[PDB]
This record gives structure tokens, sequence and C-alpha cells, in this order.
């Protein structure tokens, strides 16, 4: 050093970073980008926990992102922006854990709260340097320190054979407490406070973060938590041992495969290979359904989620929780006949009773029935459009918003301060069409604060909306409220209880406050609709 900037120098317990200035429409801000917290997973690593970074000479350069985690690309609309938005960023890789800061400039005196993001793309896809993750906005708006990290989706971080000493389970989300236990011992090097450390995630995300509350050993690296339209419990989230056994030896076949043998031979096998088999080892046709994820070991997860969370002690838990307009829509057009982003996708009755086989893949003929029957506006059987929409609910409040209500009563009635708003804006910058209204995923970019960037094209009331959003989940991180202590009354946004069930709109307009989600449809899903599955 000598003729660098003062402020982008820092030292961590591995080394010593350089990171870089960054321009944010209101200044500057510090980012270290790139940042090794564990060992690269490759070679005989592959399958197995992560071991912590071993400490590097001379200065590491964090300027840049890092390598994506290796991983399907999604080819569905080939060019178009809806979905390539999504797609990895940087070079595929199975050396990718690396994890990002970005920092006010100059970096605070007094210690800051710290929020970390972790990215959804149901544990098979996902990166922490897509363009809606990009922390510059929190960090120089509202002060911030954000952190993100890759951590290994697909294969790579979830294939088990549940009991091995090989290939445990759950690495991906090994990975992810990795980088939480980096956040403890090293964020004071760029004035965060690890006495304040929020997390929150979008669907697997957020299903990752909902895993952390329920992992003991998560527990004590982090305070708070949010979770955008995803949950622990539910039906893609977590497999048992036994199916996560029967898919990974199928996807061993299928690539040709006493356990140290296979995985000993799944090592040999090119990366890609993997990723070219994957979805090839789904139970049924199905949607909303990833064929790796966190299994059940009774290590990580010592029971299934929906058990730990009727019986936890949440008391000193305060979360954050939500859902879009539209959870159902986007994945309609990933495997329901029928449905297509080029069209107005109206279905006839045929196309949605075999839609409800698809997007509720596990159910009987008498369960499926009961979902046809209860979606069903027997004022207009047969309306093209009413199906159209009843089937993305189906999709939507069978994966997203009633495990989220679940989630949200269950934590509420065992101590915990909870927090829930149901996001109804749609990006004017939108590329899906009208029909899929919100689609999941498409608060991100109002939360990190995008539409603060004038060439984005987003409108001043979404430029305004977008700081309400900040305000809200920064004041969380704050506080454990995302009141805003100072503008009193505007209106107040009321935690969730059992009792009045109150949840908050988010949209252009200000706070409005509604009373139970989905309570109706949702008492199908989660009190009937098991009860006759476990009858069949
Ligand atoms: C933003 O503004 C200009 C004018 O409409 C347009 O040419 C450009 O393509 C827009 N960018 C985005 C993000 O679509």
């Amino acid at each position: 050093e000598g003729r660098e900037d003062p402020q982008l120098l820092v030292r961590v317990r591995g080394g010593q970073l350089r990171g870089i200035r960054l321009k944010a429409p209101g200044g500057p801000v510090s980012a270290f980008l790139g940042i090794p917290f564990a060992e690269p997973p490759v070679g005989s690593r592959r399958f197995m926990p992560p071991e912590p970074k071993r400490p590097w000479s001379g200065v590491l350069d964090a300027t840049t992102f890092q390598n994506v985690c290796y991983q399907y690309v999604d080819t569905l609309y080939p060019g178009f922006e809806g979905t390539e938005m999504w797609n990895p960023n940087r070079e595929l890789s199975e050396d990718c854990l690396y994890l990002n800061v970005w920092t006010p400039y100059p970096r605070p005196a007094s210690p800051t709260p710290v929020l970390i993001w972790i990215y959804g793309g149901g544990f098979y896809s996902g990166a922490a340097s897509l363009d809606v993750y990009d922390g510059r906005f929190l960090a120089q708006v509202e002060g911030a320190v954000l952190v993100s990290m890759n951590y290994r989706v697909g294969t790579f971080g979830f294939l088990a054979l549940p009991g091995s000493r090989e290939a445990p389970g759950n690495v991906g989300l090994l990975d992810q407490r990795l980088a939480l236990q980096w956040v403890q011992e090293n964020i004071a090097a760029f004035g965060g406070d690890p006495m304040s450390v929020t997390l929150f995630g979008e669907s697997a995300g957020a299903a990752s973060v909902g895993m952390h509350i329920l992992s003991l050993p998560s527990r004590s690296l982090f305070h708070r938590a949010v979770l955008q339209s995803g949950t622990p419990n539910g039906p893609w989230a977590t497999v048992s041992a036994g199916e996560a056994r029967r898919r990974a030896t199928l996807l061993a076949r299928l690539v040709g495969c006493n356990d140290t043998e296979l995985i000993a031979c799944l090592r040999t096998r090119p990366a890609q290979d993997l990723v070219d088999h994957e979805w090839h080892v789904l139970p049924q046709e199905s949607i909303f359904r990833f064929s790796f994820v966190p299994v059940v070991d009774g290590d990580f997860l010592s029971d299934t989620p929906e058990a730990l969370i009727n019986t936890g002690d949440f008391q000193d838990l305060q979360v954050l929780v939500g859902v879009v307009k539209d959870e159902g829509s986007y994945f309609l057009v990933y495997g329901v006949p029928g449905f297509s982003k080029d069209n107005e996708s109206l279905i006839s009755r045929a196309q949605f009773l075999a839609g409800v086989r698809i997007g509720v893949p596990q159910a009987s003929d008498l369960a499926a029935e009961a979902v046809v029957l209860h979606y069903t506006d027997w004022l207009h059987p047969e309306d093209p459009t009413h199906l159209r929409d009843a089937m993305s609910a189906v999709v939507g409040d069978h994966n997203v918003v009633c495990p989220v209500a679940q989630l949200a009563g269950r934590l509420a009635a065992q101590g915990a301060r909870v927090y829930a708003y149901i996001f109804e804006h749609r990006a004017s910058t939108l590329t899906w069409p009208l029909w899929m209204g919100v689609p999941h995923g498409y608060e991100i970019e109002f939360i990190f604060g995008l539409p603060l960037d004038p060439s984005l094209n987003y409108t001043t009331e979404e430029r305004i909306f977008a700081q309400r959003l900040m305000k809200y989940w920064t004041n969380f991180a704050r506080t454990g409220d995302p009141n805003d202590p100072r503008d009193s009354k505007s209106p107040q946004w009321p935690p969730y209880t059992t009792a009045a069930q109150q949840y908050v709109s988010l949209n252009l307009k200000p706070l409005e406050v509604r009373r139970g989600l989905r309570a109706q449809t949702c008492a199908f899903w989660n009190r009937f609709l098991p009860k006759l599955l476990s009858a069949t």
C-alpha cells in the first residue's frame, strides 16, 4: 500500500483485503466482493461440509464478484429478460464459496446493524452477484452493512446418502452457516455489529433462513429474520432421508454408478454430467418441486420442519414474513400445458384438472378432487379466465401462501414477534405478461432499492415506494419493528397475532391493515388436506 484509498484496505481473520469504491445514486459506498470463506469444495471435497478458508498471504483483491456455484442454466425463453435476470452472471464453478460485503463510505465509526442476504433459486440455482441483489443502495441510503454469500446448490449442495460420512446432506446449508460464522468473527472490521445480525432471503432463501431458525447451532449467529415468499415447512423445501437416498442413488445410476463406492464414483464425474441428469430423478411430473433440497437428517434438522415449528420455543424471536400477490403464476409456464408468457393462457377445465395433478404432484385422486372442488367457481365452472387464475392460486397457495400462514401462526403462538405483509405492486418495468400479476421474486428489486438508480426507468412513485420498503426492512433489522418511531401514525404496522391475524398491504398507497391470510383456503391446505392424505 501507499497510494491506495485508505478506506478500501481491511484485514480479516484469513488475511488482507482490498475493496472497491462504488458509485450509488446518492454517493459512494465501499464494496468487498468475492471474499473466500471456505476451502474450495472441489475434488474429494465434493458433497462434503465446507472447511473454513485457510489464511492467505498478501492483499487479496476483493473488487469483483467471484464464480457462481455450478448449476442448471434456464433456457425456457432464450434472450428474455424476465428469465435471464435470474441466470448466472459469472463463470460457473465448483470453486464458488465466496461472499460479498457492502458498507457506507467512509465506513461507520460506530457499529452498524448487519443484513445478510440468502438468495433463492429452488436450491438448484442462484448467485449473490445478480443485479437485483446489489447491496449498494441499502448500504448508501440506510447506512447498512450488507452481506451476501454463495452457497452450493443442486447436487453439489444437497445430494445426500443420509447416514454416510462422505455425502451427509444439507452441505449447502452448511455453506450458509459458515458465512454466518465468518460474519460473527469479521464483520466488525467493516463497522458491522455482530450483535445485530438480521437474516433475509426469498423463496429457497426464505426457506434457508427458516432452517437456521430451526437449527440450534445457527441460532447464535443471528438475531432477527425476514422470510420473503418461502418457508422451511411446506411441500418443496425438504425431503425425507429415504427420499433423498432414493434420488441420490437414481442420479448415480443415471451417470454410471456401499455408500463410499457410490460417492467416490460420483466424485469422478464432471460437474456438467451431474447437472444434465438432475431433473431426471423427481417422483412425478411436477412444478414447484426440486430434485436436491435440504434433507431431514436428524442433525442439521432434528425433525421435520412441521414438527419443529409446532413444538418450538420462539420467545426471543422477531420475524418479518410475507408473500407477493401472485405466488403461483411463475412456474405455470414451466410445465403446466396451456400456459405461456406469449399469450393470455386461458385454459379449459380439462387443462385445469391436469394442471392440478402437476401442481399438487403428491395428491391422491381424492385429494386432487378436493382441490379442484375447492378452487372451481361453481357459477362459472368452465370459464377460462377463472380457471387460469385458479390454477395459479392452487400452485401459490399450496407452495407459499399457506406454508407462510402456517409458519406465521405457529411462531406467533409460540412466543415470537411476527410482522406479515403481502406485496401487491407490479413493477412498471416487468416483462412477464399482465396475467402473471406480481410473480414471486419481483418484490426483491424494490427491497434492495434498485428504483433509486435513475437509469432504470422506474416511475417516481416507484422510487418513493422503494424507499418506504428499505426503511421498513432496515427499521426491522435495527429494532425488530418495521415502524418508524419518529414518523408516528402513517399508519402503523401491527404484529400478526393468532387472535387478529393482521398483516399489511405493500403497494403505492399507504399501509392498509388486513385480517386473515387466506384463512378459509389455508384451513383447507393446512388442516384438512393432511388428514385426507393420512387416510388414502
Ligand atoms: C431506460 O430508458 C430508456 C428510454 O426508454 C430505454 O432506451 C432503456 O432501454 C431503458 N432501460 C431499461 C432498463 O429498460
